[PDB]
């Protein structure tokens, strides 16, 4: 509240990189009235219930399940999207240690089209054929990816991507076994580059586009999916580290106000982020002589196009560009650190024994040599493909299923009067009115309708949006599957072991609170508990 949501909690890479990217390719201005709708009614009611649930009974991801234990596949399920998530995020983090290593010069190397990597249809605003193109995605195209032509085309394993990798895993190892900036530094920076890039020619063209609503697109249920992804993505729903950091805050704590305070902050820095972004393509389609809806590429680097061409302008550029790669390091390491304690707190917390919890240093270490293993195929001459792959079908949708699974489960298994006098017992008042309401109907029925409305309208041959081919998809499939199919997997488990008899007592048995369901103080335990 005012103290830790703005030096985290709103600020990171999904704020300053995805948000941008995913809202120009989804339309830019057709993207906004969907993110509004589903940020009011579908997941500022779920991260409240989400850390209240946290805060209830001091339990991680993992052992909160005693509400109801057949149901603790959603836990699982939290562990395989964060494992995916922990792999490719660190490869974002080593793109920007290569433009911060790179910033150590005395001109920026992406600010002329003199360079030997350069066409011939290069066009700078600085000192033939169609569609002219700038020098800062020619840098990043042609010479920090040398991108291939399909996914299937490995090509070669690029070594500066290889050892910054290298150089962030041992970043990240070496804090987990010993462990300004952080607010007003990251929003002075943007404001900075919010301030150069409105007085530019045509940046008023990218704010209309950014802003102006298009009605003839509110009928597809793709958007509507994508708007929902960012939202929890952003909020951290279904990662598994909410909970496990709620868990650590005194039972009578306002868990309310700071849902309310986080969701709100976190809401105005991706669209401040969007404002500072969409200035510069304007400008950019002003000075190329091309539209604002095909200026640039519906591509995962869009954040890397356009912020290096924004300081290109400023005075002193390099030490702006040092400033600015720097903070973006930082914000991605806290991150990556939060990810991975939470993951072997979990993975310990499990199979802890008397062996295990001594040897917790091995654990780590096996953690990040297994995670930088499986980068190295990022790194290679198609990694872009395999990262944009990764992002649009591991943890895109699987985050929503599993919340709104958890919200039924909680709601309709559990109890609504149960889990109202519980939050009860926290603060001193009862839920409000309207989180109630979007509880029980609203957030279940927009999610259901989402979902279903998007598999009717599937099989256009055309949702394949990167044209990628028969293989890729499939791969996608099985990734996106491998989160959600732990939910049913686990209740068959628990349902051939639990002593009964036919199946409809034995389902009676399993949803049953554990016994040791409830606060987790002597003091606290009064009333039904007692
Ligand atoms: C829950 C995940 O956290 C984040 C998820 C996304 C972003 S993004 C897309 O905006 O860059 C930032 C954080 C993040 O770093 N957070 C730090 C701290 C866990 C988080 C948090 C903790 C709480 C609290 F209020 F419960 F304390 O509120 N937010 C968010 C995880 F912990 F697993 F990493
Ligand atoms: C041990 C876990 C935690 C992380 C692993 C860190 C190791 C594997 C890292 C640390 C620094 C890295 C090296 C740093 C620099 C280079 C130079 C580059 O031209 C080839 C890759 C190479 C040689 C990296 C390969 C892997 C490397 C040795
Ligand atoms: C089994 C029950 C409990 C959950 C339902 C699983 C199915 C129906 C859901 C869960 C996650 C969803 C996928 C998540 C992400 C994408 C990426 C998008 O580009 C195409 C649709 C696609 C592939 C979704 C289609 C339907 C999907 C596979
Ligand atoms: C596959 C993913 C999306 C999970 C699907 C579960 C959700 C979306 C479904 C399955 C069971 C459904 C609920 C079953 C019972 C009720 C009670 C009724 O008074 C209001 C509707 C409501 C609340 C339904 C709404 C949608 C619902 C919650
Ligand atoms: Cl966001
Ligand atoms: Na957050
Ligand atoms: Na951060």
């Amino acid at each position: 509240e005012f103290v830790l949501t703005s030096v985290g909690y709103a600020v990171g890479l999904g704020n300053v990189w995805r948000f941008p990217y995913l809202c120009y390719r989804n339309g830019g201005g057709a993207f906004m009235f969907p993110y509004f709708i589903m940020l009011i009614f579908c997941g500022i009611p779920l991260f409240f219930m989400e850390l209240s649930f946290g805060q209830f009974a001091s339990q991680g991801c993992l052992g909160v399940w005693r509400i109801s234990p057949m149901f603790k596949g959603v836990g699982y399920g939290m562990m395989v999207v964060s494992t995916y998530i922990g792999i490719y995020y660190n490869v974002v983090i080593c793109i920007a240690f290569y433009y911060f290593f790179s910033s150590m010069t005395h001109v920026l190397p992406w600010a002329y089209c003199n360079n030997p990597w350069n066409t011939h249809d290069c066009a700078g605003v600085l000192d033939h054929s169609l569609q002219r193109t700038s020098p800062s995605e020619e840098y990043w195209r042609l010479y920090v990816l040398k991108l291939s032509d399909d996914i299937g085309n490995f090509g070669e394993v690029r070594l500066p991507l290889l050892g910054c990798l290298g150089v962030s895993w041992l970043v990240v190892f070496l804090c987990l076994i010993r462990g300004y900036f952080t607010a007003t530094f990251p929003y002075v920076v943007l404001t900075i580059l919010f301030v150069r890039g409105v007085t530019l020619e045509g940046a008023f063209d990218g704010i209309m586009y950014y802003l102006t609503p298009q009605w003839d697109k509110i009928l597809e249920a793709k958007v509507w999916g994508d708007a929902a992804s960012q939202i929890f993505y952003s909020l951290g729903c279904a990662w598994g580290g909410l909970i496990t950091m709620a868990s650590y805050n005194k039972f009578h704590n306002n868990c309310y106000r700071d849902s309310v305070i986080i969701s709100i902050t976190n809401c105005a820095t991706s669209v401040y982020a969007g404002f500072v972004i969409f200035s510069i393509l304007g400008f950019m389609a002003n000075h190329l002589g091309v539209d604002v809806s095909r200026v640039a590429d519906h591509g995962p680097g869009l954040a890397f196009v356009a912020y290096p061409e924004a300081l290109t302008l400023l005075p002193i550029s390099p030490l702006w560009s040092l400033l600015f790669f720097f903070m973006l390091i930082l914000l991605g390491l806290g991150t990556q650190f939060c990810l991975l304690e939470t993951l072997v707190t979990a993975i310990v917390d499990e199979v802890g024994n008397e062996w295990i919890l001594q040897k917790k240093t091995y654990v780590t270490l096996g953690v990040a040599v297994a995670g930088f293993l499986l980068g190295i195929p990022l790194t290679s001459q198609a990694g872009i493909y395999w990262l944009l792959l990764m992002d649009n079908y591991a943890a895109s949708f699987s985050l929503v299923v599993i919340s709104c699974i958890m919200c039924v489960a909680i709601m309709y298994i559990y109890g609504h009067r149960n889990y109202f006098q519980d939050i009860q017992m926290m603060l001193g008042f009862p839920p409000p009115l309207f989180f109630q309401i979007c509880w029980r109907f609203v957030s279940p029925a927009i999610i259901f309708f989402i979902l279903v409305f998007t598999v009717i309208q599937y099989q256009p041959i055309t949702y394949n949006h990167y044209q990628y081919p028969g293989w890729a998809v499939a791969i996608g499939f099985l990734m996106a599957l491998s989160s959600v199919l732990c939910i049913p997997l686990y209740a068959m488990f628990r349902l051939c072991r639990t002593d009964g008899d036919t199946l409809l007592q034995r389902l009676k048995n399993a949803t049953k609170p554990s016994r040791d369901w409830g606060p987790a103080l002597l003091e606290h335990r009064t009333g039904r508990y007692a």
